[PDB]
């Protein structure tokens, strides 16, 4: 037994008759590791599993939840999560002799711009920490950019930054899957989003979307 190589989250947060199931982005480098940044309403009730599918509740024993961004996570068999907000769901699936042992972490919805276009900021700094929206469809909004160069932006959470680091191909989110060492042309130009000074970006992450103005 490997750890498990997908996750997905469904429930009323995401669709209100549990239809969806959304996949979760791997953290680059851990295997098991995964994360997705969600909106949950007051009262939002959900599970989880290794595929669709395969449901996974809080009752189950192998199953820890860690909150550190005052999600207020309690139920009998659905996870339910008290205060509304966005949040990144983590989690962790580690294996423990011949089954998994499953660590849920809320963290709070931190979202980030680093490198270049900031003036060289590789740090978490409120500064650079994108404005939060207030509903399901909103869209969280950089700050202004200060030069030119290559756009990164991250999760924070914590492990290094980069293990949970994204950019935009064609308008759509995308996750970081690969050996990035310098400059997403790595992978293609097309993933390289050029910043100048005055540049925002504007992400949709319940529809995987942004843009840059
Ligand atoms: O003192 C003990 C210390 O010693 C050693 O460290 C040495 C380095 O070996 C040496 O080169 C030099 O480091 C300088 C560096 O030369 C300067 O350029 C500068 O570094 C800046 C950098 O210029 C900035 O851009 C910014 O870096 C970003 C980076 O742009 C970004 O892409 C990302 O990089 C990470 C990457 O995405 C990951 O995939 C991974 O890459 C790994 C690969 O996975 C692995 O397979 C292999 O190929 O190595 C790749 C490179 O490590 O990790 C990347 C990060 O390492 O994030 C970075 C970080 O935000 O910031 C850096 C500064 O952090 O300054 C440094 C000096 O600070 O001098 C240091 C000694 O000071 C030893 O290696 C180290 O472990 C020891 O702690």
């Amino acid at each position: 037994l490997t750890p498990p190589k997908t996750m997905f989250i469904v429930g009323s947060m995401l669709d209100t008759d549990w239809k969806v199931w959304k996949p979760m982005a791997g953290v680059y480098g851990m295997d098991g590791q995964f994360y997705s940044m969600i909106y949950f309403d007051a009262n939002s009730e959900f599970k989880f599993g290794t595929k669709e599918n395969e449901y996974i509740g809080i009752n189950d024993n192998r199953v820890t939840v860690t909150d550190k961004a005052g999600a207020g996570v309690s139920g009998s068999d659905n996870f339910v999560v008290e205060n509304a907000g966005w949040y990144l769901f983590y989690v962790k699936a580690a294996v423990k002799g011949d089954d998994y042992q499953f660590t849920i972490t809320f963290y709070p919805a931190e979202v980030y711009l680093f490198g270049n276009t900031t003036g060289g900021s590789w740090a978490f700094n409120d500064e650079w920490k994108f404005t939060v929206p207030a509903t399901k469809d909103g869209n969280f909004v950089s700050p202004a950019m200060t030069a030119s160069g290559e756009v990164r932006m991250c999760f924070k959470t914590d492990l290094d930054w980069w293990r949970t680091e994204f950019t935009l191909h064609d308008g759509e989110i995308f996750y970081r899957d690969f050996n990035l060492i310098d400059s997403w042309t790595e992978k293609g130009d097309g993933y390289s989003i050029q910043g100048s000074a005055g540049n925002v970006i504007h992400l949709n992450f319940t529809a995987g979307t942004g843009e840059k103005k």
